[PDB]
């Protein structure tokens, strides 16, 4: 009839006692590396983001703590505050996940190609995490391919959403449209294999932009939207049928497995001009 969950916890003896560090690295992200680590106790494997411990991570986590409580968000383990170099740190334990980047996970698919349906499901489920940390006053400006991940190599594997090191309190021209704007771009990249492209006008190329209904190329649209406002709302971006249909979408096949064969050197560009886009963007 009542139910709650742990309140966050902040762990003050070293981490050393409860896991043993390795040095293999993940993640070589904002604030140092992403280190394996292994629990002493059960004995399974996890992910270690380390930080300076300021008043600003310390409620970037406070915030991370409430978001693991769901499904597509990466879970929070254990936050320790110990000292590194001489420094009061903060060492989040979270979630190993062995999926790899979103799209590097799709040009190794192996068998067949992609399906307007499974961008859906993608999408889709993307959609819900940003969801929840709207419905919770929870703004994650930094919704990269980078950040999304899998939990493992299977097809029924699922992915998460990480690295809240952007993310902010809608608390008391706007906010929570950050991550519309690059479920957006995410789209697009799905869809095809590219963005826009300035530092505004996108063409709809025909290999590719063809008999694809004008039905999605819609989303699309009210998604990327220059604007700040009418970026259709996630309220709003789930109820438009693509999304919430699970499976009612056509089976049209995608070239974008292929496509990003074509190119893996334009990369290391894109992640760059998509923290471009994001990060500065007020
Ligand atoms: O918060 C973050 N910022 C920096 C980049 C970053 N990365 C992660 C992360 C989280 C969970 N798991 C992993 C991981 C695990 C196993 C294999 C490969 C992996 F990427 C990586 C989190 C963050």
């Amino acid at each position: 009839q009542f139910h709650v969950k742990s309140g966050l916890q902040i762990k003050k003896n070293a981490i050393i006692d409860d896991y043993k560090v390795t040095s293999q690295v993940l993640g070589l992200g904002i604030n140092g590396k992403v280190l394996q680590i292994f629990n002493k106790r059960t004995q399974e494997k996890f992910a270690l983001k380390m930080l300076q411990d300021c008043p600003k991570a310390r409620r970037e986590v406070e915030l991370h703590w409430r978001a693991s409580q769901c499904p597509h968000i990466v879970r929070i383990v254990d936050v320790y505050e110990n000292l590194y170099a001489g420094r009061k740190c903060l060492l989040i334990v979270m979630e190993c996940l062995d999926g790899g980047e979103l799209f590097s996970r799709i040009q190794d698919r192996g068998d067949q190609a992609f399906t307007e349906r499974e961008a859906s499901e993608i999408m889709k489920s993307i959609g819900e995490a940003i969801q929840y940390l709207h419905s919770i006053n929870i703004a994650h400006r930094d919704v990269k391919p980078e950040n999304l991940l899998y939990t493992s190599k299977r097809p029924n594997a699922i992915l998460k959403l990480t690295d809240f090191g952007f993310a902010k309190e809608t608390t008391s021209k706007y906010d929570k449209s950050c991550d519309m704007w690059s479920l957006g771009v995410i789209m697009y990249i799905l869809l095809c294999g590219y963005p826009p492209f300035y530092s505004g006008q996108y063409e709809f190329p025909n290999p590719e932009w063809s008999e694809v209904s004008e039905e999605v190329k819609m989303l699309i649209r009210n998604l990327l939207k220059t604007e700040p406002t009418q970026r259709m709302t996630i309220t709003e971006f789930m109820n438009h049928p693509w999304i919430m249909q699970s499976t009612k979408v056509p089976q049209t096949p995608l070239h974008t497995s292929r496509v990003l064969k074509e190119d893996k050197e334009r990369w290391e560009d894109v992640k760059e001009e998509m923290t471009s886009a994001l990060a500065t963007m007020r």
